[PDB]
């Protein structure tokens, strides 16, 4: 599939840099014709077939195709796509209140109500995605943005669909691998992957929201990955003595090695706490 090949500078002005990945930079921008503001993600293209640098056409097209489908208050929208020789440029929804997650770093420890207010929104976004058989595969606090701080009212949107896949046969087998602290054992063990991997990541995010501590983090990436595969975590009393038994129960039912035994997104919404690499 091809994208708009006019110069993006003829239609938009860019401003502040909003963030970065290894092969991507995101900038605030403004559409000249409407004055409306967006975020433009510039993704570096591969310069050859066998190149390790940049993102393959197939991977870019997949992200774009997923972004085109989705429309939900807790997930980003896509506005336009441009491309030139070096970049594909996604123009989408500007989320201006920063990462979850710089908010977690700047702020003191959260109450359970605070944590569940964020968490319920993440669950609603993921419920939408999973209903569509879309696995995000990269859920982590850096990919949960506030829309808003300020309106607190602290509404969120899930971002960065670079690893997302349609799961039309129950699982995908192709070496998808996110950030060690947040990946499920099946990712670590290079096993077939499905919607369940996202539910594990939600358990990790929930543990961090409540405690300020990362459940599997070691001093090196290999240690982190070994910890994940072995389900080597515990609830430290120093961090969790204030925390309700139901909150711990919710996390315990997500941080389960066997994907088939892990809570699903629907299970997570019915749970008594919620129900109203190298
Ligand atoms: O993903 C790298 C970092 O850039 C930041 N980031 C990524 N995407 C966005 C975005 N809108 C997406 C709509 C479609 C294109 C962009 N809006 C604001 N910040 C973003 C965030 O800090 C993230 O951790």
């Amino acid at each position: 599939t091809v994208f708009r090949q006019e110069n993006v500078d003829d239609y938009y002005d860019t401003g502040e840099e909003l963030g970065s990945g290894q092969f991507a930079v995101v900038k605030k921008c403004r559409e000249k014709s409407t004055g409306l503001q967006y975020a433009a993600k510039f993704i570096k293209k591969r310069r050859t077939k066998s190149s390790r640098r940049g993102v393959s056409r197939e991977d870019i097209e997949r992200e774009v195709s997923i972004l085109k489908e989705i429309q939900h208050p807790n997930v980003i929208t896509l506005h336009e796509v441009y491309e030139n020789k070096t970049d594909v440029i996604l123009i989408g929804e500007l989320v201006a209140g920063g990462e979850l997650f710089d908010f977690l770093a700047e702020k003191e420890s959260l109450t359970e109500e605070e944590a569940t207010e964020f968490l319920k929104q993440i669950l609603n976004g993921v419920y939408y995605l999973h209903s569509l058989q879309i696995a995000h595969f990269d859920l982590k606090p850096e990919n949960i943005m506030l829309l808003d701080r300020n309106v607190p009212k602290p509404r969120i949107k899930i971002i960065d669909f670079g690893l997302a896949h349609k799961i039309d046969f129950g699982n995908e087998f192709k070496n998808i691998f996110g950030t060690p602290e947040f990946v499920a054992p099946e990712i670590v063990n290079y096993e077939p992957l499905g919607l369940e991997a996202d539910m594990w990541s939600i358990g990790v995010i929930t543990y961090i929201l409540l405690s300020g501590a990362s459940p599997f983090l070691g001093d090196t990436k290999q240690e982190t990955l070994a910890n994940v595969s072995a389900v080597n975590y515990e609830f430290e009393d120093e961090y969790f003595s204030n925390t309700s038994a139901l909150a711990k129960d919710f996390i315990r039912r997500l941080l389960v090695k066997d994907p088939k035994k892990r809570m699903t997104i629907q299970d997570s919404l019915q749970h008594p706490w919620i129900k109203p690499q190298f």
